[PDB]
């Protein structure tokens, strides 16, 4: 079956926070994701964008990410591509079909904060502690620093305040209100909206997942534990092979104790929602979604890859 993942329209891949096609031009964001594609018959490609920036603005990763969709149909003689996204990748697509919506068969969006990140809220109230400020000038330098090194193309274009700013829950509200789907519930309901979306008179397909790994589990002196349901209790190998797992289990505790319930370490359930949602069952944390830390992955842990490429046949038998 090599035309298994054979879609009509070509697959762009939209990375996250910190992303870029292949970091430090070495280790690819979506691990192993693009040769499994291939291999199975789709035309796959890989945006790399600014790892720091918000996503609207005349020079945010939205504008950036309509400009390599109009390189990729002018060299291909396609008409419209299928936009996959991770992480913030999801809001970058949410721009690019909104904007340009006749350029776009569909819009899939991976742990997406569609309604920002418990997380994110944190992380900007504890730079606010500072009553100095510069704690955020020299912080902040740090961060653009290492974007600008690891980015492929070392892209200078790099903010990582704008970045943290526009990952935050009241800020994700206004970027709704400013680009609105018929794939969102309403703000607040923890529900999804449509399957579908019209715009400009061109039909997009909506689809969304997420992982919910960690899972809250007793509260006591309002403290409240959690579990990371993708690994054997303790022991799983996950924990030694992958840093990032226990790491994201740290950060979901933290997520958990600000009210986020289910999450991935980084982004809940309920903020994930969009169009048709496939799953939210997942045993991923953040990063499992990707295929993430060389493909080390706890044993619970469902594999990502044949995930995203059952996806591909999906989005085939849909016409797209
Ligand atoms: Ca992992």
């Amino acid at each position: 079956a090599d035309n298994y993942a054979a879609t009509r329209y070509p697959i762009i891949l939209v990375h996250g926070l910190t992303g870029t096609d292949k970091y430090a031009g070495v280790l690819e964001y979506w691990y192993g994701i693009q040769e499994d594609l291939q291999q199975r018959g789709a035309t796959v490609y890989v945006a790399n964008l600014s790892g720091f920036q918000s996503d609207d603005g005349p020079n945010g990763r939205g504008e950036q990410l309509l400009a390599y969709v109009k390189t990729v149909l002018a060299a291909t003689g396609a008409t419209k591509v299928n936009l996959v996204g991770h992480s913030q990748g999801g809001l970058t697509s949410r721009y690019v079909a909104a904007v340009a919506p006749d350029l776009v068969a569909s819009v899939t969006t991976i742990g997406t904060p569609h309604r920002g990140s418990e997380f994110a809220d944190f992380v900007q109230g504890v730079l606010a502690y500072d009553p100095t400020g510069l704690s955020s000038t020299v912080i902040a330098a740090f961060v653009n620093v290492f974007g600008i090194l690891t980015s492929s193309s070392n892209n200078t274009n790099q903010d990582a305040l704008a970045a943290l700013k526009t990952l935050t829950t009241a800020q994700a509200a206004t970027y709704n209100q400013n680009y609105p789907s018929a794939g969102l519930g309403a703000p607040g309901s923890c529900q999804t909206g449509a399957p579908t979306e019209t715009v400009g008179g061109n039909t997009h397909l909506l689809y969304s997942w997420a992982g919910t790994a960690i899972q809250p589990t007793i509260s006591v002196f309002g403290v409240t534990g959690a579990t990371d349901t993708s690994t054997i209790p303790l022991v799983d190998p996950a924990n030694a092979l992958d840093p990032s797992t226990l790491a994201l289990f740290g950060t979901g505790t933290v997520m958990v104790n600000r009210g986020s319930g289910q999450n991935d370490g980084v982004v809940s359930k309920c903020s994930a929602l969009y169009g048709q949602v496939l799953s939210t069952s997942y045993k991923w944390n953040h990063l499992d979604e990707i295929n993430q830390l060389l493909g080390v992955r706890g044993a619970n842990a469902e594999d990502p890859v044949a995930v995203i490429r059952t996806h591909a046949n999906r989005l085939k038998l849909a016409g797209v």
